[PDB]
RNA sequence: GGCAACGGUUCGAUCCCGUUGC
């Protein structure tokens, strides 16, 4: 009876995500855990993590849309684009207003970027910040990415802070780097938070402490740790709550689950959906209507 | 399930997800 759901944690400041990850995975007592998009050490916000189940439905929040608030620090480059890197570059600060507010408008809307040597992304089966701290750079292609909105929040002294809306895989650090560069002066991030990864409600964001504290408060009151965690679990399927669902009748649904496709009522003509059984609703996976217009299984939970 | 190659994700995920091979 391995529990199934999604924890929205804050990771902490200075922690890696897979670190905050096997902490929460430890407190569950899950026997699966995966989260949907890293944060860096330095940041901290929403850290979706998947537990048991809800797994095999991260991708759906991989590829979603987040929004940060980020400080950059004006007049000094790093080699990570952030402040746990090596400033490699130091320069006055010298544009006007009318020159960063033109600089800010290139970074919205559909760009292009070629992400840091600091990152996570794949080149021959290494991470490329392994082959950054042995000093070794590599090509990397630009990457298509939209920025769905950029707020200037504030520029006071060396400090510039902004809010961006954007897809899957930006990297906020380069937006920065780069912003840096067009300046003049250079930039490094300073600050980095995840306000939200795609609709999930920011007040069902909880701290790690808070779950400690939580777990200490079961032992407290002599109850099981449960009793308190699994209430700040979202549901399993709501990495797929953008896709339509689909209901079938247990008499359908056992075909269904048997890896055949099957007919139902109330069913879009293309596309992935979630499935449901019965009446009460329960979440059985991830459907998708094939050539004949059937609801074909393609991902489905564990029955038992 | 598992193993491997490759890719993903905001950086110290062997660990989560995807493609392919066994």
């Amino acid at each position: 009876m391995d529990i199934n759901g999604v924890l929205l944690l804050d990771k902490p400041q200075g922690m890696s995500s897979n670190d905050a990850l096997q902490k929460v995975k430890r407190i569950y007592n899950a026997n699966r855990a995966g989260h949907t998009g890293a944060l860096d050490p330095l940041a901290t916000g929403m850290l979706p993590i998947c537990l048991g189940e809800a797994t095999k439905f991260s991708q759906y929040l991989l590829d979603s849309d987040k929004r940060y608030r980020v400080i950059a620090r004006l007049g000094q480059r790093t080699d990570t684009s952030d402040a746990d890197g090596q400033i490699v570059e130091e320069r006055p600060v010298t544009f006007s207003a009318e020159q960063l507010a033109a600089a800010l408008d290139t970074f919205r809307g559909d760009i292009e970027q070629i992400p840091s040597m600091y990152s996570a992304l794949k080149y021959q089966g290494k991470k490329l910040y392994e082959y950054a701290r042995q000093g070794i750079e590599v090509p990397r292609e630009a990457r298509p990415i939209t920025v769905y909105e950029l707020l200037f929040i504030r520029h006071e002294g060396n400090e510039l802070e902004l809010e961006i809306h954007c897809s899957k895989g930006t990297y906020i650090r380069t937006i920065i780097d780069d912003l840096g560069e067009k300046l003049g002066c250079g930039a490094h991030v300073i600050y980095l938070r995840r306000l939200a990864v795609s609709k999930y409600p920011v007040e069902r964001m909880v701290t790690l402490e808070h779950l400690r504290e939580l777990v200490e408060q079961a032992e407290q009151q002599d109850i099981p740790a449960a009793e308190l965690l699994d209430p700040l679990l979202m549901p399993m399927d709501s990495p797929a709550s953008d896709y339509p669902v689909v209901n079938l009748p247990l008499t359908s649904s056992v075909y269904f689950k048997n890896g055949n496709p099957v007919r139902t009522s109330g069913a879009p003509l293309e596309g992935l959906v979630r499935v449901t059984e019965g009446e009460n609703g329960k979440f059985i996976g991830m459907g998708e209507i094939d050539d004949e217009g059937r609801v074909a299984p393609r991902r489905l939970v564990v029955e038992y």
